């Protein structure tokens, strides 16, 4: 029953029928409002269609019931940044990271949030952690550069902008298909 409607929702979501998927998950939640698996799926469905404000309604209920999912916190904090709730974003992303200390997406997002607030040194710390986990992630070097510009340290900024370029300098010369297809 929970099972039957959750399956309908999953299959509708896969098919791109996001209104149907939401209907099915809502039906699950009418009967079983504390179904955390459904709360996370309804949240994710709303994120898929670019409605973080609706997603957060489900993800808030999820974390009341379950404080153990790094992903839920990541999505909640990401959504909070989308809706201009930056301290709630930080709080959630911190929770995600505390739950998974190698969660590169969370550290990158946390850095984006801090830099948006003018918190350039906190941002650099989070981006540095991002690069320690995924040293091939080019935009993190760019983002570090921007944070240094934010501090008025243009020489350090240009050092990181150049680091970003250096990551693909071999490919740019020695391969043929560079530009997006």
């Amino acid at each position: 029953t929970t099972t039957i409607y959750m399956d309908i929702g999953d299959k509708k979501r896969t098919k791109g029928d996001f209104d149907g998927a939401i209907r099915a998950y809502k039906k699950v939640l009418k009967a079983d409002p504390n179904n955390v698996e459904t709360l996370l799926k309804l949240g994710k469905t709303y994120m898929d269609i670019g409605l973080p404000n609706d997603a957060i309604e489900s993800l808030k209920k999820f974390v009341v019931l379950d404080t153990t999912s790094a992903e839920a916190y990541y999505i909640l904090g990401s959504a909070n940044f989308m809706i201009d709730e930056k301290q709630a974003a930080i709080d959630a992303l911190q929770r995600a990271i505390a739950l998974n200390t190698v969660y590169a997406d969370a550290y990158y997002k946390l850095g984006l949030v801090y830099d948006s607030m003018g918190e350039h040194d906190k941002a650099i710390e989070a981006y540095e952690k991002t690069i320690s986990i995924k040293p091939g992630f080019i935009r993190a070097y760019q983002s570090i550069g921007l944070a240094y510009e934010g501090k008025g340290l243009r020489d350090e900024a240009v050092k990181y902008f150049k680091k970003a370029l250096e990551k693909e300098e071999k490919k740019a010369k020695y391969e043929l298909a560079l530009v997006p297809r």
